[PDB]
DNA sequence: CTCACACCTT
DNA sequence: TAAGGTGTGAG
């Protein structure tokens, strides 16, 4: 639990922050933009880790936008337990996650309490914290926690701000 | 370091292989047993910050029938569980392993109005308590017993828990043969 | 599921 | 002490 976590594409990320990140979610399942990825530091070589991603609520609020804000317009609504996303490469030896950066760019979100895909479900117009954890594969646990990537769920971008950073910000 | 030992887990065990059940209450009922840990390998100095919740252990709403509990549908959607910050937070180290930590105040509740901040199940549920241990200058850690898994209920089901309880609960001495 | 209650601990 | 944690058992 001497590891170390470092969020890859801060200053993007930090971008997307100060305007009030949204992340669009959908029947289908959306990717997260930005992609969430880490640089991690401090892991035994040998020893096997499963990583893997969940994505709480940030707050017990409801949201709305309107006049360029956001504001709070009524209680959170109550939801099943988070599901995982339990990265494909575990379990793996911290030093094949320590090699290269770990990239969590296939998790999706949907907004389907039915999903039959294993997405993760989240609510429209709710505050999201992704979380990343760490655990050796072998009853105990450590998680990473980046403010940063706090984020509003949308069912369509909502400032238009948010639309002009991400058509900025992806080739293609 | 960081090591964390289940105080009692004789005891939890017995419950466990039974099948544990939690009375919760409008005003807020105790666990019994009650939750408490050992800590090694803290920094002495170090100043850090413990702290439980209790999160549901899966998505099920359970029947008790025929003495067995069983699924019978699915889990209630809920709010975010609260956490139960131990009274000494934050402390050094060397407070934290000097003795047994004792979570034994914490509370459950089944009303979800509870203005006492005690922490609110849903009865016919089952749950695990977490420990989690947050250090100081984000990250933190957590620690799950699996044998500290119970359903909630709101008056005891299996009649072989409520011997358990009666024979082992200090405040239930009245009722013992 | 709830409450007044006897009986007990701290 | 006096305050407060138990399961009870009928409703
Ligand atoms: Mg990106
Ligand atoms: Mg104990």
């Amino acid at each position: 639990e001497g590891i170390k976590v470092f969020l890859h594409e801060r200053e993007l990320w930090l971008k997307f922050h100060e305007v009030g990140t949204e992340m669009i979610i959908t029947k289908a399942g959306r990717r997260m933009f930005p992609s969430y990825k880490v640089k991690v530091t401090g892991l035994n070589p040998k020893t096997k880790y499963i990583l893997l991603m969940d994505i709480v609520p940030a707050d017990d609020h409801r949201y709305k936008f309107a006049d360029n804000k956001w504001s709070v317009t009524g209680k959170a609504e109550p939801a099943m337990p988070g599901r995982l996303y339990v990265h494909p490469d575990s379990p793996a030896t911290g030093a094949h996650w320590m090699r290269q950066l770990v990239s969590f760019q296939k998790l999706k979100l949907t907004n389907n309490h039915l999903d039959p895909f294993g997405h993760i479900i989240l609510n429209s117009m709710h505050k999201y914290q992704p979380r990343l954890h760490i655990v050796k594969a072998d009853t105990a646990f450590c998680t990473h926690v980046f403010p940063e990537t706090a984020f509003i769920a949308v069912t369509s971008y909502q400032n238009h701000k948010i639309t002009q950073l991400k058509i900025e910000n992806n080739p293609f």
